[PDB]
Parts: structure tokens; C-alpha cells; sequence
């Protein structure tokens, strides 16, 4: 019944398992953590300076305890299950990876995800996962990824995964076109958010590339699901993100967004997604 | 005859090329610039988002070509030689290598150094350099890069070459006796740069390390060489730095620094460092 596009709330650099409950209550029901990796090995939750004007760089965890925790937030039954929290985003650092540890990478963070999260499937986190890859040249994760988890017996696990390929900025930002090639490359033929944010370095272009892939989206035969844009913390610029069509507001301030889907025109358009509200199905309406 | 404080006046994230002599021409007579690495390979110069108000932080360049850069304006006689531009900090992004890449990242970053910025010590550039690591675990890096120049034949070249371990942040950031204990692991013992400022995660304990470095560094048993702080990029940041005695300023804006040091006030009790002023020589009050 409800024509109001589901939009998902993403706290952003959400690294500490304390700062979890923190933002959910802010009014999140989306939370990104940026995972740091030694090698092929994810093992932090943890962003680094510099940061946000506003927020605290360094807050940390181990990969495997953020995961336990991201999972006692989303397993319906458990004490801590907050119904509100229905998917985080990775943010995987594999930018320092060499060619021969991106498919390992990507292969132990699906051990992490099946271990941790979803606890080998015996009930796991109900929330939607989201692997944000800074190059659409790491493609090879995925691949080990997907090949872990169907190995492991779990393939149905990946209705839970999606895929978010961003990058990398130099020597030049990849295109739509690109992109979409490196989902393909990677099996991906579902599940696809992008991310637009980072880069403010062509501000025109800038415009031009979130409209493009707004437009990309809302196409016949589009293959992003979801569009996120990032650090959006101010009342302005979440009305200017709706307005524009993003699924997605990722934000220091979850509590700013709350606000704005209360407000007069806003409420009839918009909506908090709930878990119900499938984080890959393209918005139509 | 002058017994004015020599400062390095070291612009901060200069990672094109075109941005040299921009920045050397607001008056830096260093800067700094953040090699990246995939795997052991130093790569890029690039720092990537989010990084500085008020900067683009995806100006990059391939690494060797960024070095080969550094040389012509570093090698008197060159057309682009710049007598003022005296050291480099290069900002080794060494933060996902696996253990056992990082000895070769140091192998490595030597020999594309030797290759191509001190042309195997065939009048190549004349810059002093810094090796500024994120973890002073990292100490094998310098082991491998000293390791180079000694097999190489160019032992000599490390009269030009200064260290800075500092960090990881996580679990926190080391003691000053840690630090140096790394130094000892990596067999350096003199041309030793400390940088403070990255973080402002606890401003008392912040104040007091900056404190603690400065008085380490002017103590008789001291082995912190110059200390340079990071982002100060205000006339009263730039004098409260100089104030409060560090040799070297990261700056975004080396210009500030440029009209301070002409100052009343500023200018009986600071300089900016010249090629004469050595780097690794701890400045005796
Ligand atoms: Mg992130
Ligand atoms: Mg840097």
C-alpha cells in the first residue's frame, strides 16, 4: 500500500560495538562500518583520521567481536534484537591489496560473515549485508566470497549480501558502464547499491554522476538497486538527498533524517525502510 | 651566528606533481606526500577522501614518476631546481600490509628511491627524506630499506634519509619509550622526526604528549631529532606551534607560516629552515 520510497538510514563509521545501540537510537536503522585489513585478513572495525568535522576517528573493534555484535542486534529472539536494524554496509578497505590477496580477502570476510554473523547459519543476523568495495577491479572478492558461502553449504546466505563497487578515484573514476561490467565480473547480476559521496572533486561531474545514476536506476533495464549518498548531517542537504531520489542517506546524525521523514511533504514521499522493504528491489512508484 | 629555531615548513598532502611548485611557492620548503601501496608495491601518491577542509584530497601520481618529479626540483643545476625545498616527508601508507610485506615495502620504497630520486647517488636529488610509518611495528620496513642502500653501495645516501614511526592508533598509540624501542628494532639511532597532531581523540592527553615529545627532544638523553606538528594552517595555530617549540609545521597553507616567521616576535626566535640546517640535528635552545 505505502508509494513512499523506503530509505535506509546508515549511521556512518560506526567502528565501536558501544557506538552500535548509540546510533540505532539516534533513529539508524543502518549502520556502516569501514573494515581494516592486514593482508588478506579483515581485522578491524576501524576508520582512522582524518574524519568527519564532528566526530571521533579512532573507535575500534575487532572485525570478528563487531560482527557477534551486529548479530546480537539483528537476531530476532535475542535480548539485544532491535527489529529497527536491518542491514550494514562494510566498508572494506582492500585498497592496499595486492592482486594475490583480494580473492583471500574476500574469502575471510565471508568465513567472518558465516562464523560470526550468521553463525553458520544456525540463527544468524537477520540484517542485509552490504560489501562496499573501493575498486571495481576487486571484483575477486565477491567471487571468493560467494564461493565460501556456497562451498560452506549456504549459498541461500547471499540474499542476504549485496554488493556496492565503488572506485577506485585515481586514475580516474569508474563509470556506470564500468561498474556495472565489474558486477558482472564478479556474478553479480543483483543486489547492487551505489554509493556516491567521497569524491566532491568535479562538482558539476558530481551532479551530472549522482543524476546519471539516479537516472541509471530508474532505467528499463537498470542494474543499481539502491543509491546511498554519504555524510548527508544537516536538515538541508537530507531534504536536497530525498528530493534527488537517493534510497540511501548515510550520516553522523541518523536523528537529522528521523526528523525530515516527520515533516510536512517529506512524509508523504518518504520512508524509513523496515526490514520488510527489500534492500534489493529497485524502488518504483 | 643565528641561533633562531630552524622550521620546516612542510606542505601537507602534496600528491601531483602540478602541486609542487604551487606549494613551494607559497613558501614550503618541504612537503609531504602519501604513498600508497598494493601489497609491498608502493604505488601512488594519493591520499584519497575525506581528508583536509578546504583540499581535494585525490590529486595523486604514479610513485616513481612522483619521485623522478621530486629530483628535478631537488637537483641543483635542474630547470625546475628549487634551492628551498630541503626534505620530504614521504607518508609510507603501509597500514594493511601483511607482516610479511613490509620488510619488502621498505626493500622496495629504497629502491625506487634509489632508482629514481637519488639516481644510485649519481647527483640525484638533494632533498632529505622521511620515512614517516603508521605503526613503529612496522620498524622491518626500514630494516629492508637499509638493507637496499647497504647492498646497493649507497649506504651513504641514508645521511639523507630520516624515520618516523609513529602509531598504530589501535589499542593506542605507543609510549615515547615504545617508539624509540622501535627505532632500536629498526636500527635506526639519529635523523629520528616525531609528528604530533593526527589526532585530537583526548586534547589533555593530546597536550601532554605534545609537551612530553618536546621535552623528550630537548632532553640530554633525547632521541627525537625535530618534531613537526600537523594540520596547523592558522597565523595563531602556526604561532602557537612555534610557541610552543616544534621544529617543523604540516600545513595545508605554507604560506601562513611564511608571514608568521616575518612577525615581530616570531621572527628573533625562528627561521625557515635552509638546506644548511640538518634535518637530523636536534636544535640546541
Ligand atoms: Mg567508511
Ligand atoms: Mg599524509
Amino acid at each position: 500500500a505505502d508509494n513512499r520510497r523506503p530509505i535506509w538510514n546508515l549511521a556512518h563509521m560506526v567502528n565501536a560495538v558501544a557506538q552500535i545501540p548509540d546510533f540505532l537510537d539516534l533513529g539508524a536503522n543502518a549502520l556502516e562500518a569501514d573494515v581494516t585489513f592486514k593482508g588478506s585478513v579483515p581485522t578491524y572495525t576501524y576508520h582512522g583520521t582524518p574524519c568527519d568535522f564532528g566526530r571521533d576517528c579512532i573507535r575500534w573493534e575487532y572485525f570478528n567481536v563487531f560482527l557477534k555484535t551486529l548479530r546480537e542486534y539483528t537476531t530476532p529472539g535475542n535480548a539485544k534484537y532491535r527489529d529497527g536494524f536491518i542491514l550494514f554496509v562494510l566498508d572494506l578497505k582492500t585498497g592496499s591489496l595486492s592482486n594475490d590477496q583480494v580473492r583471500p580477502a574476500g574469502e575471510n570476510v565471508a568465513k567472518e560473515l558465516l562464523q560470526n554473523y550468521w553463525n553458520n547459519g544456525n540463527n544468524g543476523g537477520r540484517a542485509y549485508v552490504v560489501l562496499s568495495l573501493p575498486d571495481i577491479g576487486h571484483y575477486e572478492f565477491v567471487r571468493g566470497f560467494k564461493e565460501v558461502l556456497k562451498k560452506e553449504g549456504h549459498e541461500d546466505l547471499l540474499e542476504k549480501v549485496g554488493y556496492d563497487f565503488s572506485g577506485p578515484y585515481l586514475p580516474s573514476l569508474p563509470t556506470l558502464d564500468a561498474t556495472h561490467e565489474a558486477y558482472k565480473k564478479a556474478g553479480v547480476d543483483g543486489h547492487i547499491w551505489l554509493s556516491d559521496g567521497l569524491t566532491n572533486f568535479s562538482p558539476l561531474g558530481d551532479m551530472a554522476r549522482l543524476k546519471e545514476a539516479i537516472k541509471s536506476r530508474d532505467s528499463a533495464n537498470g542494474f543499481i538497486n539502491k543509491i546511498y549518498y554519504w555524510s548527508v548531517d544537516k536538515v538541508s542537504t537530507t531534504k536536497a538527498a530525498l528530493d534527488v531520489g537517493v534510497d540511501g542517506i548515510m550520516t553522523n546524525y541518523p536523528n537529522v533524517l528521523i526528523g525530515v521523514l516527520k515533516e510536512s511533504g517529506y512524509n508523504d514521499k518518504y520512508r524509513l525502510a523496515t526490514y520488510d522493504d527489500n534492500p534489493w528491489e529497485t524502488f518504483k512508484n
